DNA sequence: AATAAAAGGAAGTGGG
DNA sequence: TCCCACTTCCTTTTA
């Protein structure tokens, strides 16, 4: 099954929902969720993995928090902001 | 208060 | 057995 950073990094390539989610800094692989519309993004998600529960943004942030040690997603110190790693936007 | 963003420990679930 | 890669639950903290 797909990888949540991967599913980010598809949607942001596809653009197919861009209301949720978008690149602040594509060339630094930094992007932005919306706070108005990023619960649609997480429902798809869950969705997408066939979840038991209906996935929130919060539990998707859960998730997304614990790739800060390996590095393959970190918190940026802006709003609803993350960035992807070099090797994550390479491969 | 109401609302939201951020955090993280701990236990549960998948598929190896 | 026991790690993967989250998911789920609950509580706390800050703005
Ligand atoms: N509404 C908003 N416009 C808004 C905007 C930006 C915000 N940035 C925050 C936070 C930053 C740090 C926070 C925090 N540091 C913690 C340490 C420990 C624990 C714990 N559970 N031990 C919990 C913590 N939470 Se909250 N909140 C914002 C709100």
């Amino acid at each position: 099954k797909i990888r949540l950073y991967q599913f980010l990094l598809d949607l942001l390539r596809s653009g197919d929902m861009k209301d949720s989610i978008w690149w602040v800094d594509k060339d630094k692989g930094t992007f932005q969720f919306s706070s108005k519309h990023k619960e649609a993004l997480a429902h798809r998600w869950g969705i997408q993995k066939g979840n038991r529960k209906k996935m929130t943004y919060q539990k998707m942030a859960r998730a997304l928090r614990n790739y800060g040690k390996t590095g393959e997603v970190k918190k940026v110190k802006k709003k609803l902001t993350y960035q992807f790693s070099g090797e994550v936007l390479g491969r």
